[PDB]
């Protein structure tokens, strides 16, 4: 059985219990913490591409009011985010299972942009999600996995200084 697990859940949970925030810029900003995933149960000899996308966790705009994150009242449908291909893709199962799969080079933006960067809507709450796509074989296969522990609100600057302080302490 294909097993997908979050590396450093300990750290992610400190961020989550404060409400995590991720900066988005016109040019694209890398994530901290970085999503790193432990994968076992692949065919070491099969081929796999690793994809990352961001699910809108709810349909609302959030705002930091009197030191607390609060949803707007006016939901709008959230079109799914674009997919980021792990730059090591494609590679053999053995490659993916030899060390944590680390999405250190994904950049989050607030503007439709050339390539690489993933455009998110500022002040929306997102749940990272990967897809493991078996490629080259005759039978194409997709396994998806969500990471609740890694939820964040996309922000153009940090609102909760407790987050600013954790980001610096652990970077
Ligand atoms: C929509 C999309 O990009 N999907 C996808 C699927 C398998 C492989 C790749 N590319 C690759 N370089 O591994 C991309």
């Amino acid at each position: 059985e294909l097993r997908v697990g979050l590396e450093e859940s300990e750290l992610w949970l400190r961020f989550k219990e404060l409400t995590n925030e991720m900066i988005v810029t016109k040019n694209g900003r890398r994530m901290f913490p970085v999503l790193k995933v432990n994968v076992s149960g692949l065919d070491p000899n099969a081929m796999y591409s690793f994809l990352l996308d961001f699910v809108a966790a709810d349909n609302h705009r959030w705002k930091y009011v009197n030191g607390e994150w609060v949803p707007g009242g006016k939901p709008e449908p959230q079109a799914p985010s674009c997919v980021y291909i792990h730059p090591d893709s494609p590679n053999f199962g053995a490659h993916w299972m030899k060390a944590p799969v680390s999405f250190s080079k994904v950049k989050l933006t607030n503007k439709l942009n050339g390539g690489g960067q993933i455009m998110l809507n500022s002040l929306h709450k997102y749940e990272p999600r990967i897809h493991i796509v078996r490629v080259g074989g005759p039978q194409r296969m997709i396994t998806s996995h969500c990471f609740p522990e890694t939820q964040f609100i996309a922000v153009t600057a940090y609102q909760n200084e407790e987050i600013t302080a954790l980001k610096i302490k652990y970077n």
